[PDB]
């Protein structure tokens, strides 16, 4: 009956490959709690290792806070397991990330659906405020889709919980998403809620150009001289100059003069109320989104034999 559930080898098993990334690498899985008789789909993200890491009791104490969160566009953590590896196990969302869902369905993706889920983020990350969680990795890739018009942020946390703020991880060769990351954390490894809001900035830009690559082609170690001389992400072409200047302003060099959460709900709550003042699409009137069980992304993980008779997490718990 733990918050977060301690869970052995036996009770879970990595069934496929979902991909890698600067943090970790990720699985399709299924939990077969102990004693009971249920599959549950579940993500399952093993991390990368270091030589010093930290005691277990200190990764337990920060994966508590992961699977304490309580909020409807919040991920929380399921369990974790502790052997030679950490291994982090959430409900699985099989409608995958909102980069890949935005890339697919750009097309069919009208005003109202883009401003809800900047809402959505924004409400997300104001909880992680509240919870003093500092995500650190802030990005449409670590954007979930429950459901077209609800989605979920994931992957708070892990940098702190790898070292990220201290100069060992980055001496050993770790990585750190540069062009998401606000120009004190690059310079100084400073991660407050306010480095979460350039993030944030980045996160919506990728939205809005339909998961464009930002600084693509750009080198990381370019980045901070750009910055410097005042560069930024260019303006996505759907956008007014007023959603644009919010995405400006959360990427301001002092970092106490950008917006907050609680703003940026505010914000783009009242452009949500008049969507097409605020973004111009073509043909935005006559959008309608595929039936979300139609998509590839789903058909793809749980259509697979191994995924044989499953009750979703949220049935469950
Ligand atoms: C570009 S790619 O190909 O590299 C993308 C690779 N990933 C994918 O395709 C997908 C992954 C995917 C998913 N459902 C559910 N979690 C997922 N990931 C994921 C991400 C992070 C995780 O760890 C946490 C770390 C800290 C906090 C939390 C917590 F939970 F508290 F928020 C979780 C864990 Cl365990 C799983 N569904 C499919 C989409």
């Amino acid at each position: 009956q733990a918050l977060l559930r301690i869970l052995k080898e036996t009770e879970f098993k990595k069934i496929k490959v979902l991909g890698s990334g600067a943090f970790g690498t990720v699985y399709k899985g299924l939990w077969i709690p102990e004693g009971e008789k249920v599959k549950i789909p579940v993500a399952i993200k093993e991390l990368r290792e270091a030589t010093s890491p930290k005691a277990n009791k200190e990764i337990l104490d920060e994966a508590y806070v992961m699977a304490s969160v309580d909020n409807p566009h919040v991920c929380r953590l399921l369990g974790i397991c502790l052997t030679s590896t950490v291994q982090l196990i959430t409900q699985l969302m099989p409608f995958g990330c909102l980069l890949d869902y935005v890339r697919e369905h750009k097309d069919n993706i009208g005003s109202q659906y883009l401003l809800n889920w900047c809402v959505q983020i924004a409400k997300g990350m104001n909880y992680l405020e509240d919870r003093r969680l500092v995500h650190r990795d802030l990005a449409a890739r670590n954007v979930l889709v429950k459901t077209p018009q609800h989605v979920k942020i994931t992957d708070f946390g892990l940098a702190k919980l790898l070292g990220a703020e201290e100069k060992e991880y980055h001496a050993e060769g770790g990585k750190v998403p540069i062009k998401w990351m606000a120009l004190e954390s690059i310079l100084h490894r400073i991660y407050t809620h306010q480095s979460d809001v350039w993030s944030y900035g980045v996160t919506v830009w990728e939205l809005m150009t339909f998961g464009s690559k930002p600084y693509d082609g750009i080198p990381a170690s370019e980045i901070s001289s750009i910055l410097e001389k005042g560069e930024r992400l260019p303006q996505p072409p759907i956008c007014t100059i007023d959603v644009y200047m919010i995405m400006v302003k959360c990427w301001m060099i002092d970092a106490d003069s950008r917006p907050k959460f609680r703003e940026l709900i505010i914000e783009f709550s009242k452009m949500a109320r008049d969507p097409q003042r605020y973004l111009v699409i073509q043909g935005d009137e006559r959008m309608h989104l595929p039936s979300p069980t139609d998509s590839n992304f789903y058909r793809a993980l749980m259509d697979e034999e191994d995924m044989d008779d499953v009750v979703d997490a949220d049935e469950y718990l």
